[PDB]
């Protein structure tokens, strides 16, 4: 009934199911993204869809490869984090996932990653209203991935977004109460 | 429908002199609260500033580097804010029953993305409950960070007035997504 109602059942999805979710879906989930604001009303999000089975194989190898070193190298609360929740490097939805959704900023513009990080709040709570699915996945290196979608210099990789039918997803993590002062701290 | 509350929702940078009721404002962080964070570790931190002079101060303290941004501001970004008649001036930072200021953990791991997209679901909830809002960004953080006492372990994002919408500016146009394929 309420946004809180959306937002609280909204978790994250890393299983997912090969069924293909219409475009629609997905396109719908953009075009909520899209009525966010944005500094200087620049609308500094670009979408690429990828869809392509040997392309995301290519984004899941070389993420794996970055995510491998990663582990290898991670400490303090991260590691803490990821260890107890047994994390590993290995990205399977990068493959599983019917979409992945690359999410791009225009580097140009004010407040870039500020608003399209904003519009990806957007994006997630739109996919939820649809019944899909999703993960903000951020390897530790963009670079390379930008590489093999041929990315122009304008525009950063700020995160992918794989999405499809959730399969099962595990269950949502707990959330401490927000925290909020008055007047000064 | 979620698409609804996004179109509808704008910039409000005017705002009724009646202050609305705190419970919608939690509820609005209630609801970002909800937002993914890296490591769920929930990066985001919230001041409601209510205290008159204090808003003043926080006013004051924009205004004046605002103008000096407005001296010397040129090319593409002059003439967005020439065109949409923006200038120095922000009295919303006085007259906005509330600032809600919003801090992200310096430390935590994705702070900067959690917390702007946990922004998201905070703007889509004060549009539910009806409330207006403008994400303001101050030309220097730090000054109104010291202003309320910031805690070092924390960053200012943005100062978010909230209040009554009273801005008859329409929302300005959104052109339409083009998606790309696969690769560029
Ligand atoms: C990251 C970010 C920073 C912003 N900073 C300012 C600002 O400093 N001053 C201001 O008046 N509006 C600011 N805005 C509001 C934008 O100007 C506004 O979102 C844009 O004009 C689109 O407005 P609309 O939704 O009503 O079309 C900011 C918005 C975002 C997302
Ligand atoms: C900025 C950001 C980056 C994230 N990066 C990753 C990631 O690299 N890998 C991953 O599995 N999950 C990633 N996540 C998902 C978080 O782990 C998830 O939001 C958090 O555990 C809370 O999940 P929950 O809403 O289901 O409780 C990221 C989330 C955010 C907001
Ligand atoms: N911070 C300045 C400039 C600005 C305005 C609007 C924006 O979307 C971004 C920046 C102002 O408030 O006038
Ligand atoms: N990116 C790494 C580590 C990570 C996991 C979850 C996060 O929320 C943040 C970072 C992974 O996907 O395993
Ligand atoms: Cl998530
Ligand atoms: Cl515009
Ligand atoms: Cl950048
Ligand atoms: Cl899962
Ligand atoms: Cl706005
Ligand atoms: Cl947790």
């Amino acid at each position: 009934k309420m946004l809180y109602d959306l937002a609280k059942k909204r978790k994250t999805v890393r299983r997912f199911k090969k069924e293909k979710p219409p475009l629609e879906d997905l396109i719908y989930s953009l075009k909520v993204a899209n009525e966010a604001p944005s500094g200087m009303n620049a609308q500094p999000w670009r979408f690429l869809i990828v869809e392509d089975e040997k392309l995301k194989g290519q984004i899941r190898r070389v993420c794996e490869r970055s995510e491998k070193t990663f582990y290898e190298n991670v400490r303090g609360r991260l590691k803490e984090w990821l260890d107890e929740k047994r994390f590993t490097w290995r990205k399977p939805f990068l493959k599983e996932a019917p979409y992945l959704l690359l999410v791009f900023s225009e580097k140009s513009a004010p407040y870039s990653r500020e608003s399209v990080w904003l519009a990806v709040g957007y994006l997630l709570l739109a996919l939820e209203e649809k019944g899909l699915g999703s993960v903000p996945y951020t390897p530790p290196d963009f670079r390379e991935v930008e590489k093999l979608v041929n990315t122009p210099s304008e525009l950063r990789l700020e995160v992918i977004l794989p999405v499809g039918y959730p399969d099962d997803p595990k269950p949502k993590y707990p959330r401490n109460e927000v925290i909020v002062r008055y007047n000064t701290f």
